[PDB]
């Protein structure tokens, strides 16, 4: 009878699963990426309502069945997100547990099943979050795609363009990202690539999206492709060892997961990273995540209920 809901509002898409309280997932519902930095609160609140009801519709039961709500969500480590989010969920008539948390705690909680550990999230955005033995938590990072997100597939996407303009303009190195990502695009000319940044109405997803080029590239030969993914590796590892700095880490067995396309997906990038972990931080056990951040967020959820 008794259920919980966990949302991850993530920067691929919007993703529940509505869960028994014996952790059976009994439907998943996939929306649009719907965040409030990037979008309206009335746009926000629509999507929510919608996912929330749809899978009460299919599942056939109210909402005084739910015992708890956890979303996770970009952003949301503010308290004044917190209050946003949890007054849409109010407004359905909601009276039971809510918990707002940011993307990195449902991961982090799907990924290692408890609450200590380190995630790493680089996929649209970027952000690092731990937490110790004496339960002390620690972020580094995520502070968003024009003063932060570095090592992330915006950061990937930009400094692409970046390198391919150099190489077109004679400032940098000749790569085949100058003609690599026009062609990926659909795009004819340097000029069509300037209306397409800045004039298109393009989103973080799709300047992300190149990091398939960078990786395409990488694998065709490419210099320049090869650097930059090293160089994301690089600010990947940072935000770790800031994270295991100030949780006071450094010397300690720390278990340490991954989340997102560009740390998960790219080989190379991936065995950076781990490289350097492992030789700064030997005692850091890295390991795949266990669940998805939408289980993440059942859990946290659940966790909460008798
Ligand atoms: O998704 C990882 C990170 O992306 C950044 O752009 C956001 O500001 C963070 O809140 C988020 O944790």
């Amino acid at each position: 009878m008794k259920y919980v809901i966990g949302i991850d509002g993530g920067g691929s898409k919007t993703h529940m699963k509505i869960s028994t309280l014996d952790y059976k997932v009994l439907l998943e519902v996939f929306k649009g990426p719907s965040n409030i930095n990037s979008s309206t609160k009335e746009e926000v609140k629509r999507v929510l309502q919608e996912l929330i009801m749809e899978g009460l519709g299919k599942l056939g039961q109210s909402l005084e069945e739910c015992s708890a709500i956890c979303i996770g969500t970009a952003g949301a480590d503010r308290t004044e997100d917190k209050s946003i989010i949890e007054d849409m969920i109010r407004s359905l008539g909601y009276m039971g547990k809510i918990i707002v948390v940011n993307d990195a705690e449902i991961a982090l909680a799907g990924g290692i099943e408890k609450r200590e550990g380190i995630i790493v999230i680089s996929g649209t955005g970027s952000i690092c979050y731990g937490r110790n033995k004496e339960g002390r938590s620690a972020r580094s990072g995520g502070w968003g795609h024009i003063i932060g997100d570095e090592g992330s597939g915006y950061d990937i996407g930009i400094k692409a363009i970046k390198a391919a303009l150099k190489s077109f303009d004679k400032r940098g190195e000749k790569t085949i990202l100058e003609g690599d990502i026009l062609d990926f695009l659909k795009l004819k000319s340097h000029e069509d690539l300037i209306n397409y940044i800045y004039r298109s109405g393009v989103t973080k997803k799709e300047i992300a999206s190149l990091t398939r080029v960078v990786n395409s590239a990488y694998i065709k030969g490419d210099l320049v492709s090869k650097r930059i993914l090293k160089e994301a590796a690089r600010e990947l590892f940072l935000s770790v060892k800031a994270v295991v700095e100030v949780l006071s880490m450094q010397n300690k067995k720390v278990v340490l997961t991954t989340a997102g396309g560009v740390i998960n997906n790219i080989n190379y990038l991936y065995d950076e990273f781990r490289k350097f972990l492992n030789l700064n931080y030997p005692k850091v056990k890295i390991i795949s995540m266990k669940n998805d951040s939408a289980f993440g967020a059942v859990i946290i959820a659940r966790s909460e209920c008798d």
